[PDB]
């Protein structure tokens, strides 16, 4: 049993404290107070934000909060958020509980938004068409599959084609909690497409963020409780082969990819106890990593922002646009910063 307490302390990084890395002009995004756990910025500076999601056992400040997709135009001087209206008749909006998101832009420049949805106990991926002028999301399709039991994030490679992380093997939240505490490491990654759905990697200690290189040749997978980012070669038939594993002293959550450089921008939880077992007197901090030249022998890892949560609690995602840094959290606020 002594080895079991030791594994727990490592996985949840229970002794980690946060050396500050400050940025002089950071401003909280007004209107975001109950989570902004995933976000994605289009090439034109429009940012989608998944907000208000509720997860089994995750702290929530407003238990009756409703899940929303928000829009920010980061070309504005002081960008404000607006709530995107979901239209259509193929989705039960009352149970809409968004988590990870991804975008896909077609040849005709149609923008698709894929949204992990956790209505009740089940797990789906919702496909929307973005209507920019109307600021709305037209629902198109609900995707469910036996190989998508517990979806956490996806990276879209087509309008209804994506890689998905399942952060647990089990669907029942009690068995989920048990599997996470035991550290079974049965989390796995699924490739979904209309004609072909298959597991492409497995054996993860909670796979969370997932993303892809701008040329589509590599897939990146955050293994939250192992504190690792896995680099996979992505083949023409959509299978994955392991290539590199980077290790960290922090719980890596969601991965963003800068399209110009290919850099990874990662939202991280330095101490796992503070993000999983909330204590208002001991709140989770925030930490953002930039990772450059991830294939080379010594990848350059920089802590771009870090704090103990006196401003932003529970950073889960971070992405950059034309000199600005946007940081989201699993159940708290959002921060917009000059780099
Ligand atoms: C409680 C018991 C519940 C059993 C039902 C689940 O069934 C179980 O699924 C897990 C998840 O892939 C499998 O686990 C398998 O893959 C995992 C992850 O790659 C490996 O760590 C493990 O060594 C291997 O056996 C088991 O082979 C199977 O027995
Ligand atoms: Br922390
Ligand atoms: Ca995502
Ligand atoms: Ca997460």
């Amino acid at each position: 049993f002594d080895r079991q307490k030791s594994s727990f302390q490592t996985r949840f990084n229970v002794h980690r404290e946060v050396t500050p890395v400050e940025l002089p002009n950071c401003n909280l995004v007004k209107g975001i107070d109950n989570g902004s756990e995933d976000l994605e910025i289009l090439p034109n500076g429009l940012a989608f934000i998944s907000s208000g999601g509720k997860y089994p056992g995750i702290m929530s400040f407003d238990p009756d909060k409703s899940g929303k997709i928000l829009l920010m135009d980061l070309n504005e001087k002081e960008p404000a958020v607006s709530e995107l209206e979901i239209i259509g008749n193929t989705l039960d909006i009352s149970s809409f509980n968004p988590w990870g998101i991804s975008t896909f832009i077609d040849d005709d420049n149609t923008v698709y938004l894929l949204v992990v949805n956790r209505p009740g106990s089940s797990s789906t991926v919702e496909v929307f068409k973005f209507q920019e002028e109307e600021k709305s999301l037209l629902h198109l399709k609900t995707i469910r599959h036996k190989l998508l039991p517990s979806v956490n994030d996806i990276v879209a490679v087509g309008p209804e084609h994506f890689y998905a992380t399942n952060d647990h093997y089990f669907i029942d939240p009690y068995l989920k909690s048990w599997e996470m505490h035991l550290g079974l490491a049965w989390s796995f990654v699924t490739y979904y497409s209309p004609n072909d759905v298959r597991v492409v990697a497995e054996g993860f200690d909670s796979a969370n963020g997932i993303n892809i290189s701008p040329d589509g040749k590599y897939v990146y997978i955050a293994e939250l409780l192992a504190h690792k980012i896995h680099v996979y070669e992505k083949h023409a038939n959509w299978t994955l082969t392991p290539l590199r594993v980077l290790s960290f002293d922090t719980l890596v959550d969601n991965i963003s990819v800068d399209p110009v450089t290919g850099d990874l921008w990662v939202g991280c939880h330095p101490n796992g106890m503070r993000i999983f077992f909330y204590d208002a007197e001991n709140p989770p901090g925030s930490e953002v990593l930039r990772i450059q030249d991830i294939l080379s022998e010594e990848p350059k890892v920089t802590v771009v922002y870090a704090e103990n949560g006196t401003v932003l609690q529970g950073s889960s995602v971070a992405a950059v646009y034309k000199g600005k840094l946007l940081i989201g959290t699993v159940f708290h606020k959002a921060l917009y910063c000059d780099l």
